[PDB]
């Protein structure tokens, strides 16, 4: 019954048409998207072909009095093919022309942006380690994950957040839900390239000092992961989020390593090993 | 006679053609904007006819020495329909053709642009409690107020002012107007997404500390908010302001909560509570 | 001699093809840059005409091996106009024409990045005093410069840095050119919407402190204003920078008030007064 | 055998098809891009094509049953040259033609973002100095290198980070590489235009306090620079980075100076002398 997904996306239901037009249209499915484009392109020329018939007769070589002639006409006109069959006859013919034009290049216009407003989107190519693990790290128990970077290109001024979410009581005695930042020993890496393991040292400071597992339990806490950076890849920032339950810490566990030597003599990185914690069994 | 309104804008009155171009044109109403490209457009292809005429019969199938027929070739030939009636003759024109052409696709990278930096202006979803109240919270008197983001969508690397604004003398005896931004509990949240109550703690250290009601008013003391977050909707950065004065600090009150378990057994956020403050009546 | 314009910009010598093409793209005068474009327009067609002459006599109507015709030809092709008259002929002809095609739309997807590029470039409606002051504002002596923002829309999260720059010489006695960034009363403006005040109060911190004006002029100190905020103008960053001499402290001077109450009862701000410092004179 | 590459890229083998396809299409070479697009444009032509010949013999002037008739039909359709010789028949022939047009718009559309988003990457103008040096400034050894901007536009709020990384011992005995942000003097600067030589005094708080250069070679230490701030050609953010390895750290040495006066007696800067370090030697 997890407050928080894995994907980090809280996991709440909200209770609550034209409204809200620029972000339904980032928002909605490719194949959607492109659907209202094209009823809004169909729509359009219908409209205008109207127009046209509306004068009446002012297409050359159109049956008379026919949508569809108008139609196609209106499109190859919109769109500026322009094949030379169909042609304006008079001013108001040639005015709805020269118009429609306009309005056929400003469409392209607003979809262009539209495109690459939703076209545009990167994604970190982070990956975080499935668990966490809290163990003695210089001499302090210390919580920690990992992130892999999943790409060749590198990740400026990377930085990253561990929060701990849980339950509270106010002395007042109010029972609320309260957000722990956790001080970690290295929270900014200019230049992230390979893998980072992030450190939270718990000492009396650590709003998880000397805390169990079934303490972690019963305040029904969770761990959040902020992950964000400059991708050199884009050009452009990105980010990725991570949430973990009070039982995916793996207690006295050790990250295995993942830099190794090749036979080549050559450094090298291994992301199979990424996922894997040393344990300790004591019967 | 508040110097600041609600939605954060200040209450002043200001006291001071083609100047600011590229401001103007993304701050004038889309109405006008499309007038303006219109009579660009307009003005430009009759420019172009003109040239033509000037030449003097140089297209084919045009009334000798008629405007109109120029001008509706112009467009035609400026938008890339090219139906092919009207066609070019001799050097003379066809020059002119190849030079409106490359005018009128500048012109729509030109008008993509402005339209794409007008249209692209996201809006965070967020809401703000219509009161701020001061209460203890954890045994210290706390103002605060709330936000609650309005789309499914999440909020990233969030942050929020709270700037209280007032009247000060200096020793000097200068009577000014000065900003005092105030210290929040919390005033990161990496992962906004559903409601945030935001508080600052009232001691010492506070430029409210002991301070009243009456007092307030009497340095005319209001209280500006401002939010900003990367919005992962529009994958753009968003902001949004909200102003408070004296008279909206509900003393003693609470605000009610907002979330609820379901008959289902499934946790919920519910809005309609989001301004509701409770508050205790002593006859 | 200074080292530093009023516009900010350092005044110092440098001493130092096609390497930085994108750079000198968007730095050059528009004039220049539409220049170079049509140059390399007519220069792809002329290109073109060629490979269609060099096939020989492969465009309907075509006078035989002539350039123009050809030339002109290949521009009604890539802008995609395609009157009719001309027209290619067999599949060397054609396979030339949908590749002018690809290639034309191409570049016009070129040309609008560079166009978008170069104009969308916002500036900061912010005006500096183009004086500073040295004077006792809260019992210990300042030194401020103001902003004004000069249009209707507001900057959010403003921020300002005030820095000394001036000779200076190391225990070992290397005496070089060192800048100070002067703490300021107040640095961040979460909402900059009128006027801003900025201060350095001077104390036993100050880099300036126990100085007076021969010793600034000594030390050949100037002063240099960055400003920069979210302007809601362009829904972009924007930014300002300034320079002061030595000799543009006035001190002792105060700046005159900007903050009016109309005969209406209505609030104000007067711009006229934005460059006025009030100033004792003792005979 | 370093970890770090001068260009500042880490040196490690990384062990790991339409996954990727946003990065992939930004990351490939532009000969490749240009393939890609140019493949997608045939090809879907082709389609088309095959669409008309599917309803059979709907193109005017088309040999009939002929493929290449089609499929240039098909781009002088898509690319709107629309010449005219081929035309469309009947509504089958039209509709597939309205289709079309949308279809190769978007086209343009999704093309134009891809070309504008690889297009508008800046390169800080930023010059690294090839080495360090250790050396005494103002009573304390310090570390030092420096940049250099190889534009006339100037950098905003640019900011640099030197960090230092070598293998560590934990007291539980883990050998990893860490790294260490090093204070420096100076670490911001508002406006980068000409030199700025950054510095890392060593004292009692610097990981390389009381180090020789056999220490350093020991724990396979180097040092990686990263620099970052919004360039003015450009209007956008800019960044570049660098690294250095023990051995690149001349002991005792001074960078010399770059700052010159003409005979003109106006201020310059030369840029020959920038990597030059002087030297003391003792026989
Ligand atoms: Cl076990
Ligand atoms: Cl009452
Ligand atoms: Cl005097
Ligand atoms: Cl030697
Ligand atoms: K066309
Ligand atoms: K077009
Ligand atoms: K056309
Ligand atoms: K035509
Ligand atoms: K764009
Ligand atoms: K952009």
């Amino acid at each position: 019954p997890r407050i928080l997904n894995s994907d980090g996306s809280s996991n709440i239901t909200r209770l609550g048409w034209l409204d809200d037009h620029y972000h339904d249209l980032l928002t909605v499915s490719w194949p959607v998207f492109i659907t209202l484009i094209t009823g809004l392109y169909l729509v359009t020329n219908a409209l205008f072909a109207l127009a046209y018939l509306a004068c009446g007769d002012v297409i050359e070589n159109a049956r008379p009095g026919s949508f569809t002639d108008a139609f196609f006409f209106s499109v190859q006109t919109m769109a500026t093919i322009g094949y030379g069959k169909l042609i304006p006859i008079g001013p108001l013919a040639n005015t709805l022309v020269t118009l429609e034009a306009l309005c056929g290049m400003l469409g392209l216009a607003v979809a262009a942006s539209l495109i690459y407003a939703r076209f545009t989107r990167p994604t970190a190519g982070v990956l975080f380690s499935s668990r966490m693990v809290i163990s003695d790290f210089e001499g302090k128990p210390t919580l920690m994950m990992r992130l892999a970077n999943l790409r060749i290109e590198q990740i400026i001024e990377a930085d990253v957040h561990l929060v701990l979410v849980r339950s509270e009581i106010s002395q007042e005695g109010m029972v609320f839900r309260r957000f722990h930042d956790l001080t970690l020993t290295r929270s900014r890496s200019p230049i992230f390239s390979l893998s980072w393991t992030v450190m939270h040292p718990i000492d009396h400071h650590s709003p998880i000092y000397g805390e169990t597992d079934e303490t972690l339990r019963n305040s029904h806490s969770e761990f959040l992961v902020l992950f964000t950076g400059h991708h050199e890849a884009f050009a452009q920032n990105v980010h990725a989020r991570h949430a973990y339950s009070c039982d995916e810490i793996i207690w006295g566990g050790h990250f295995v390593d993942v830099f190794t030597t090749l036979p080549d003599g050559r450094r090298a990185l291994d992301l199979g090993k990424f996922h894997e914690i040393a344990q300790h069994h004591h019967h």
